[PDB]
């Protein structure tokens, strides 16, 4: 409450260590259905249904360029991309399948680099 803080964390690293973790995502072997925002005008269904498109590339954008406030904003911004991708593929496809293993992968280095 007023001037009664909780130990300072540091976060000076955040940054950095957000991006490395996303330079990881990007090399995925399993990455290509997320490199690039979805092609609305190509892909039926997808504007109306998806309120809210994610991608690496956008991912990476707002990033370099001081559009994440802190850490948690940047992994909710990753989990909508996988979340997307669930709520459109089925389970039992390529990128139904992809987008359930790079969750896994961002998970583990997230708790990993920050828990």
């Amino acid at each position: 409450s007023m001037s009664v803080k909780k130990p300072k964390r540091d976060d000076s690293k955040d940054l950095a260590l957000c991006s490395m973790i996303l330079t990881e995502m990007e090399t995925h072997e399993d990455a290509w259905p997320f490199l690039l925002p979805v092609n609305l005008k190509l892909v039926p269904g997808y504007k109306k249904v998806i309120k809210k498109p994610m991608d690496f590339s956008t991912i990476r954008e707002k990033l370099s360029s001081g559009q994440y406030p802190n850490l948690e904003t940047f992994a909710l911004d990753v989990r909508l991309v996988f979340d997307n991708c669930e709520t459109f593929n089925e389970d039992d496809s390529d990128i139904g399948r992809a987008g359930h293993n790079m969750r896994k992968y961002f998970e583990k280095k997230w708790t990993d680099t920050f828990k």
